[PDB]
């Protein structure tokens, strides 16, 4: 029963995340980072134990990931370089 946000939060995804670190050593490092520009909500790991291996770092507020992402990305980290990018649902914000 895990339904992503809906309608109001921030969600960072992260791609080219170096496996060959530990996960715990990575979702604690990619917090960090995020952390040092905005307020870091909560960090999640793709089931993937290869090269494949993404992420989402949730972000308290919206703004906060904007910069994060473009401030963040190619971030050398472990020995690859991670992309963030931001991430759209299906309903917006919808603010007027």
């Amino acid at each position: 029963g895990s339904s992503g946000s809906s309608g109001n939060g921030a969600d960072v995804q992260v791609s080219n995340i170096d496996y060959r670190l530990s996960r715990k050593e990575l979702q604690q490092l990619l917090q960090e980072a995020f952390a040092r520009h905005g307020k870091v909500k909560s960090v999640e790991l793709s089931p993937h134990t290869d090269y494949q291996l993404k992420a989402v770092v949730q972000m308290e507020n919206l703004q906060d990931a904007i910069g994060a992402v473009n401030s963040l990305h190619r971030y050398k980290i472990g020995s690859k370089k991670i992309l963030v990018s931001l991430a759209t649902g299906a309903s917006g914000p919808s603010s007027g």
